[PDB]
């Protein structure tokens, strides 16, 4: 409804050309803090024109059942995609009406876009899950936004602890940033399962909140836990997606055992993990039979890896977990084998 007094967020969010964010980039950074793009350029991406439309979002999806979230009425339903096309292009809209999770990666609208080639580089699934597995691959890499004005979403942590990336081709929206300190992540907890949560404006209760506007041609990346908020001040159409990667695998847990003490979540996320920690093996291997030490955020990161192993397959958890549990994986000697190369690189004297 309306924005206000927020925290300098100058010394806190990069604003990098897009030849200058790479892997290094973030390596060197460890992906701690949001990243707002200017110009698209450098950014690898394939994007319809700015005169692409919501009328055109009809066109290549299809008149398809669409998730449909009532900001006003503060409460999730379903539409006809051709019936929100038409509630969008009004102009007596009687309600706030918002689309967040038009997931389009099986639709002909698919081959109009390409994600940032950062994503791409980094995201587990497209990297790390096997053609042949058991499972349902997660399908969470291309979505089409399309929001009215004053739609807002309040805070949350996006599912399974994942990263995102927003391009707004028309309009404008604001995000407010909280970063997933302990602290923080302890009242945001607090807050999430509190009775009339809905109430109370989350950007009062912590340190610091930040503002960023996301305009047209701008692309804004979220890292892992990072608290955020939504706000459309002026009809948006925007494409985004949300990906795993190995920066802060600690982050990206918590963020999920969180999820698991609340209760909209990563399909599949425990049986990506174990996949990762298999190829993060066969990493620590490669580099001590080459004579070279992993960097940092990969040691802290299989450790942590380790640790959810282990919580997963302790006997009162397992059936719990079991399910998430590729075939091809040897749990216990995954455990154990990961256990030694970390202890190798730390172990002072070899
Ligand atoms: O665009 C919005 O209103 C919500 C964006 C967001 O933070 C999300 O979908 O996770
Ligand atoms: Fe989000």
């Amino acid at each position: 409804l309306r924005s206000r007094t927020f925290d300098s967020s100058d010394e806190v969010i990069l604003k990098p050309t897009g030849n200058q964010l790479t892997v290094e980039f973030l390596e060197e950074n460890s992906f701690s803090v949001p990243i707002l793009v200017l110009k698209k350029d450098g950014l690898g991406m394939t994007l319809p024109s700015p005169s692409f439309t919501v009328r055109d979002v009809e066109h290549y999806v299809g008149s398809k059942e669409i998730d449909v979230i009532d900001v006003t009425r503060q409460a999730d339903c379903k539409m006809k995609l051709g019936d929100f096309v038409k509630y969008y292009y009004s102009g007596k809209r009687e309600k706030v009406l918002n689309v967040i999770s038009l997931e389009f990666s099986d639709t002909r609208l698919s081959n109009l876009v390409e994600t940032p080639k950062i994503v791409r580089k980094l995201s587990w699934v497209e990297n790390l899950w096997p053609e042949e597995c058991v499972f349902e691959r997660p399908n969470v890499q291309k979505y089409c936004l399309m929001s009215v004005r004053d739609s807002y979403t309040d805070f949350h942590i996006d599912f399974g602890g994942t990263s995102v990336w927003y391009h707004v081709l028309k309009g404008e929206k604001i995000f407010y940033l909280i970063r997933p300190t302990n602290a923080n992540l302890t009242l945001f907890e607090c807050w999430s399962s509190s009775s009339n949560q809905n109430e109370m404006f989350f950007g009062d209760q912590v340190d610091k909140c930040y503002k960023c506007s996301v305009k047209q041609g701008q692309t804004l990346f979220i890292p892992t836990g990072w608290i955020h908020a939504v706000l459309t001040p002026v009809d948006c159409l925007a494409f985004g997606g949300n990906f795993l990667h190995s920066l802060n695998i600690e982050m990206q847990l918590k963020a999920y055992e969180i999820e698991k003490r609340l209760s909209f979540r990563f399909p599949n996320f425990e049986t990506i993990c174990w996949y990762v920690g298999k190829h993060i093996l066969d990493i620590f291997r490669g580099l001590r039979e080459n004579r070279r030490h992993p960097a940092s955020y990969l040691v802290h990161g299989g450790k942590a890896l380790n640790l959810a192993f282990r919580a997963w397959t302790r006997k009162e958890a397992l059936p719990d977990h079991e399910d998430e549990i590729p075939e091809t994986v040897r749990t216990v000697q995954l455990i154990k084998d990961l256990a030694r190369e970390i202890r190798l690189v730390e172990d002072i004297f070899q």
